[PDB]
DNA sequence: ACATGTGTGCTAAGCGCACCTAATTTCCTGACGGCAATCCTTACCAGCT
């Protein structure tokens, strides 16, 4: 039911701001390429902010500091954070997940959906780019979105993030 | 910022100072006043166009 611009997708693209104009773009009007939108896609279970103290965040009340281990190789890369835990978890790429008890696992915490998405596509769409630079074939219009209430508790550290002694997630502290 | 306009015709050398001397005390300020805002929302709802 509740439908934003698909740019709030993306957040280094303006949105729906209480602006009159944005940085030269304009909601459901500039394109956006697959690519982006998958990979934006996946900053949803990790880089999700406040939306206004109404909206929820991610697993954490706010996008934590994530400290992680660089390597030369994707090989590496994968190899030198293979670090595991006894929980299995649910990932969300299988349907509706168990809720069950609490600490509720670590691929569950890796691909946790704090927002529904949908999307939808209209008859067919565009010829060019103009928001993305890479120029594609017909592209999306607009998203879908939704805000899922995270429980209380949920007793849950983060692999990568960093964390106060108080509990609370620790955020870039740049103004 | 010496020279130079001499025009009968304009010198010149020796010589130029040493020494004692300069002090203290104390005094020195309290108080009151010190900016607010605005540079992303628990967002829908009702005054009315
Ligand atoms: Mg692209």
């Amino acid at each position: 039911s509740r439908i934003r611009a698909i740019t709030d997708l993306i957040h280094e693209i303006p949105t729906a701001h209480n602006l009159c104009h944005f940085k030269h773009v304009t909601d459901y009007i500039d394109g956006l390429c697959e690519a982006c939108c998958i990979k934006g896609l996946l900053r949803l279970p990790v880089f999700t902010t406040v939306g206004g103290r109404g909206i929820g965040a991610g697993i954490n009340n706010t996008p934590p500091f994530y400290l992680l281990w660089h390597a030369n190789d994707l090989a590496g890369m994968l190899a030198q954070n293979w670090q595991p835990w006894d929980n299995m978890g649910i990932p969300a790429w299988l349907g509706s997940f168990q809720k069950e008890s609490r600490e509720v696992g670590l691929l569950a915490g890796m691909t946790w959906l704090p927002r529904k998405v949908y999307l939808h596509d209209p008859v067919p769409g565009q010829a060019a780019c103009c928001s993305c630079g890479l120029p594609s074939e017909a592209l999306v219009y607009s998203c879908s979105i939704e805000v899922e209430p995270v429980p209380k508790g949920l007793e849950w550290k983060d692999p990568h993030g960093v964390y106060t002694d108080q509990g609370k997630s620790l955020q870039s502290k740049i103004k």
